[PDB]
């Protein structure tokens, strides 16, 4: 019944090993071979070791000599053995790309059986394993993400320089007696009152003993025993069909916010003669999904009978694929801190810890494989990705079965992608879906995240129109171009391109010069933007930049206006669908936002940074997605209001005021009685008029009370009497040119105002701290303290992160007062005691002790 992973290796090149055979042969030399954990890319096992300077800062990785990488290294480890009267495995996966695997001097498997970086293997070893040090090596082979059915960077950062060759799962050591126990699962079917589920357990047992025998696979499901016997031939593997099993009442796994995330056990051992052989422990959640085409042609989820609108991004791990399960699940509980509901993962598709966290926390995911590689390299024409040859297919479809059958169980998981770009073509579909019923996959299957077709599957009920570059606010409530981004069907993949991160974030990642060219010449090409021609530098947003906000005087001019896009922005655009989700024709049924986070250090396609530092795109994509929210339409001027949470809600207030920015109030209205209800649905409360009177850039406060007197939700815009506006025609796949541009340099003149901070820590005994600030607009005039940012720092002034906040990047009135609480890990705080750094737009940089 064990199961060990491998704690690490040795890795050398192969260009150092003249004789394949000598590795894995117990007292083989290793001097000047580099130390690695489980989990390491070539590379990153050699910035592990010293041996190159972090990627993440300048041209660094630039540095790197490639070459090395396009022979094969070997990944070599000792293994002690007490007792050879059980048999011994190898069980993994994550090879890129492929490896011929040697225990003891013995070729067990080559590259051509060991191939493809989602293939699971099961190598049983008994015959080469013997008494004491035992010695097992991989030779891995070069990773080529256009030519291997592997992990490629699409055009997201800058090439890893090894191309992430390596093993970047665990590898099993399992050992057992004759019977092989593998792929326990349990197939559950809930009613649609939600208050009784079957469950059907399955269970594959393989005697590879030499003789035949009689195998008792029994355990518990949910807490209820049960048991079968079967024979079993010599070398014979079964599936075990359980008798169904009712299960009352069951703890339902909802969504974060519609319910708890339990999940239950599975726990089975296969035993012979009376004596345990092999044994297997799991969880699986009870909860139904499905994700249909509505009568518009969109794709719709509904999880337990829940229509539910898709507010995430897309997710990606370490460029490197450095793995830590702690930053996972601080990845993972940011999604929350946002208040979106669901990641993609565009291939890259993480190790089983990460779907554990999501199940845990309620965080759905959208896992599949990635286009613009080998994956699509059959169907994608001119696009990189070679053609498929007939080796191909069976490795792809393996990879479908092994993923399928890690997936399975995990209620996060929402539906499968077979197909990104392009949906898959009819050979390669069938051995998708033929993998995942021999897997009971039983979860939706999406063809494409474009609107592109499968033959058997069909139309996806999703789109891939871009944006992926600067396109102002009003953009994303368009409903007139069919061609393009705005807030309408499934948008799988979208954003306004640049996402320039904090200062502290910038200063860690980009050099004094590099900076000075960022602002000065945005036209300029930035190694940390990306490998692509189209995206290799930041005009577009540059040049709105300065038309929008006003020319930046200098570096800390360019990256305060940066922030205030970024929010106005990814606010827009999130805000944009939730409204648009309850039409009754073409509603917007999805979101990802283009990215979550990015691979390593960036300046585009992120919410957090790698740093996982909160930026104005940050707090913009957070305000849009609070739970109760009041929100102003770009478009039409209507001030509506979302319910996000599980319950209808009366009885709400909508006040909203239009300020100059000498502070003079030009428009009040007040809309009291506002009824609202569950999961996304919608109120107006008034459609703003044209207000005689305004500064060209002026201000709108939107405040949402509940029945209680409570304020619910804040919404400040800085708007402009002239409208942003596209010119539609000269169009391209990633952006919209615009034909003129709002002026919101209004601001740079914004009088100064004064906040009004005080702070208090308190160290929990759960090993977290609370940090509490309440901010006061101290100003003795009519100006609003604008755009307040906090921040935890340490005693040097460094941010503390991870960090979650309840509220941030907030503004207020003369006499106003907000109190904002903080959570981190106490530890994170490295012995400092902690304080507060507040900056406003309009309020100048203080810091006060906590
Ligand atoms: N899925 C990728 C998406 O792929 C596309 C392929 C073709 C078209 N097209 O031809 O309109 C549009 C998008 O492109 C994004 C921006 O380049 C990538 O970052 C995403 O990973």
């Amino acid at each position: 019944g064990n199961a060990t992973p491998i704690p690490g290796y040795v890795i050398q090149s192969s260009a150092q090993v003249s004789d394949d055979s000598a590795v894995s042969k117990p007292g083989f030399p290793t001097s000047g071979w580099y130390p690695v954990s489980s989990r390491s890319t070539v590379y990153a096992g050699l910035l592990q070791n010293g041996k190159y300077a972090d990627p993440f800062y300048s041209t660094n990785m630039q540095n790197v000599p490639a070459a090395q990488f396009s022979v094969p290294w070997w990944y070599r480890t000792d293994l002690n053995v007490d007792d050879t009267s059980s048999r011994t495995y190898l069980d993994f996966s994550g090879v890129l790309s492929k490896a011929d695997v040697w225990v003891n001097g013995t070729k067990v498997a080559t590259k051509d059986q060991v191939n493809g970086a989602y293939t699971r293997h099961d190598l049983d070893i008994t015959a080469q394993v013997h008494t004491g040090v035992n010695s097992v090596a991989f030779k891995v082979y070069p990773n080529d993400p256009n030519r291997d059915l592997s992990m490629g960077w699409i055009d997201w950062a800058q090439t890893p320089p090894d191309q992430n060759m390596g093993i970047v799962r665990d590898v099993l050591v399992r050992r057992s007696g004759a019977v092989a126990l593998r792929s326990a699962h349990v197939i559950q079917k809930l009613n649609s009152a939600l208050d009784h589920a079957d469950l059907t357990v399955k269970a594959d047992v393989r005697n590879d003993s030499a003789n035949a025998v009689q195998t008792t696979v029994a355990g518990t499901v949910a807490g209820k025993p049960i048991s079968q016997t079967v024979s079993l031939a010599a070398k014979e593997r079964k599936t075990v069909t359980f008798p169904l099993v009712g299960l009352d009442r069951p703890n339902v796994w909802w969504p974060a916010g519609m319910g708890g995330q339990h999940r239950y056990d599975l726990d089975l051992t296969a035993s012979v003669g009376g004596t345990p052989s092999d044994a297997a422990k799991s969880k699986f959640g009870v909860r139904d999904v499905k994700a249909t085409l509505n009568s518009s042609g969109g794709r719709q989820y509904s999880v337990n009978g829940k229509p539910l609108l898709i507010r995430g991004g897309g997710y990606t791990p370490d460029l490197f694929l450095r793995w830590n399960e702690t930053a996972a699940a601080d990845k993972l509980k940011y999604v929350l801190n946002l208040g979106l509901n669901t990641v993609r993962l565009e291939g890259h598709i993480e190790p089983d810890e990460f779907f554990d966290i999501a199940d845990d926390l309620g965080v759905l995911t959208m896992p599949g494989w990635e286009c613009c590689d080998k994956w699509e390299g059959q169907v994608n024409g001119e696009e990189k990705g070679e053609p498929w040859v007939e080796s191909d297919y069976p490795i792809a479809k393996a990879s479908m079965f092994s993923e399928a059958e890690r997936l399975r169980d995990h209620p996060s998981v929402i539906s499968f992608h077979i197909g990104s770009a392009f949906a898959p073509d009819r050979r390669i579909e069938q051995g998708y879906l033929d993998a995942m019923k021999a897997a009971d996959f039983l979860l939706p299957v999406i063809p494409a995240a474009s609107a592109r077709p499968s033959p058997i599957t069909g139309a996806s009920g999703m789109k891939m129109n871009g944006p992926y570059d600067y396109v102002p606010p009003v953009y994303w409530y368009d409903k007139s171009q069919k061609d393009r981004g705005g807030a309408w069907s499934f948008n799988s993949e979208t954003s306004a391109g640049v996402d320039i991160p904090t200062m502290d974030t910038l200063k860690r990642m980009m050099s004094a010069s590099e900076l000075d060219t960022m602002w000065k010449n945005p036209s300029a090409k930035q190694y940390h933007r990306s490998s692509s021609d189209t995206f290799g530098n930041l005009k577009l947003f540059g040049d709105a930049l300065t038309k929008r906000y006003g020319a930046s005087a200098n570096l800390n001019d360019f990256v305060r206006k940066a922030q205030l896009s970024q929010y106005e922005n990814v606010r827009a655009e999130f805000e944009s669908h939730s409204r648009n989700y309850t039409d009754s024709t073409n509603p917007s049924t999805g979101l990802i936002y283009w990215m979550l986070n990015s691979p390593w250090t960036s300046l585009h396609w992120q919410l957090f940074d790698a740093y996982m530092d909160q930026n104005g795109a940050y707090y913009g994509a957070k305000k849009a997605n609070e739970p109760l929210h009041i929100q102003y339409s770009h478009d039409n001027r209507s001030v509506v209001v979302i319910n996000q949470t599980s319950n209808a809600v009366s009885g709400l207030t909508a006040t909203t005021k239009l300020y100059n920015l000498d502070g003079t109030e030009k428009y009040s209205n007040t809309k009291t009685g506002l009824s609202v209800g569950a999961l996304g649905a919608k109120a107006t409360a008034v459609t703003v008029p044209a207000v005689s009177g305004l500064s060209t850039t002026y201000l709108a406060k939107n405040v949402l009370t509940d029945s209680s007197g409570k304020e619910v939700s804040r919404n400040v815009y800085w708007l402009s009497t002239k409208a942003d506006t596209l010119n539609w025609g000269g169009s391209d796949w990633y952006y919209t040119p615009q034909s003129a541009f709002a002026d919101l340099s209004g601001l740079n003149n914004l009088g100064q105002s004064a906040v009004g901070a005080t702070a208090n820590s308190v160290a929990g005994a759960d090993g977290t701290t609370t940090t509490t600030v309440t901010l006061k607009n101290t100003s003795g005039g009519r100006l609003p303290a604008f755009y307040v940012d906090s921040k935890v720092v340490d005693s040097a002034g460094k941010p503390v992160l991870p960090v979650e906040w309840n509220a941030n990047a907030v503004s207020l009135w003369p006499g106003e007062t907000t109190t904002l609480t903080a959570k981190y890990r106490t530890a994170d705080l490295k012995g400092s005691k902690p304080s507060v750094r507040i900056s406003g737009w309009n309020t100048g940089t203080q810091t006060v002790p906590a």
